[PDB]
């Protein structure tokens, strides 16, 4: 029996003309790229859209959250792409109450740390994709796809990537299909050093169609995450 959605934790953000996607972490806490926010946009901007079917519209099981606060990796390169990961801290309700789970809202887990992907392990990525401006009612509904992942070996080299692969990143795609994807969305992949089999591997940094996909490798950046959401 399946009592949950299709990638319950995955966040939709609009701010300005603006839009992000994120990751449900915690029920207070979502994790996205450094990139979406370079600009320093104010918190009490943001809009946080949980549960969403479609690219900003409503929709009952919708849940729309105020964020309260966020902040970018410290070493967050505008330039290289490196540490690219923030955090934001969604406004508990009145009665104190972010994100309130349902069968379309729920966390996702973080990687176990021992999670060492072959590259026969299977991995996923959603969102939204293009859409184009205006006329709301022709959304786009959210889509998904298997990407293989793809050990740093195969990927930094210059027929590929080359030394634009830092530490902290990882790549899965195919080498020779990608419009879907949004920044600052998840690439959740099978772990099983953790309980729950589907973990957090990615979030979408840059890559883009006839090469492969980069990604922050959330397990890299594991005790900056808990330094950071235990406040
Ligand atoms: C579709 O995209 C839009 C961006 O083009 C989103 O816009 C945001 O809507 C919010 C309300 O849904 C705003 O917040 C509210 O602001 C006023 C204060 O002036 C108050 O009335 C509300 O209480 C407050 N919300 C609170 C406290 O929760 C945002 O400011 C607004 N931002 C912009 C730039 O327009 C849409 O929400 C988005 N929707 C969906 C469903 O995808």
């Amino acid at each position: 029996v399946a009592l949950r959605g299709a990638h319950p934790y995955i966040a939709a953000l609009y701010w300005g003309h603006s839009f992000c996607a994120g990751s449900l972490i915690a029920p207070c806490w979502v994790l996205t790229a450094a990139h979406c926010l370079q600009d320093r946009p104010a918190p009490e901007d943001l809009t946080v859209v949980l549960g969403q079917e479609r690219r900003n519209h409503s929709c009952e099981p919708c849940q729309t959250l105020a964020v309260r606060s966020y902040r970018l990796h410290e070493a967050f390169s505008p330039v290289s792409y490196q540490h690219d990961l923030a955090l934001l801290r969604l406004q508990e309700d009145a009665d104190g109450s972010c994100a309130l789970l349902s069968p379309y809202v729920q966390p996702v887990s973080l990687p176990s740390g021992a999670a060492r992907p072959s590259e026969t392990t299977l991995c996923q990525v959603a969102g939204w994709g293009h859409q184009f401006e205006g006329a709301e009612e022709y959304a786009s509904f959210l889509q998904e796809a298997q990407v293989p992942f793809l050990s740093l070996e195969r990927c930094s080299a210059p027929d590929v990537h080359g030394s634009s692969i830092l530490p902290g990143m990882l790549c899965a795609g195919f080498l020779e299909d990608a419009c879907q994807g949004d920044s600052g969305g998840p690439l959740v992949c099978e772990d099983q050093a953790a309980e729950r089999r589907l973990t957090l591997q990615g979030i979408i940094s840059w890559g883009s169609r006839n090469k492969p996909g980069v990604y922050t490798d959330v397990a890299y950046y594991l005790a900056w995450i808990r330094e950071h959401t235990v406040s």
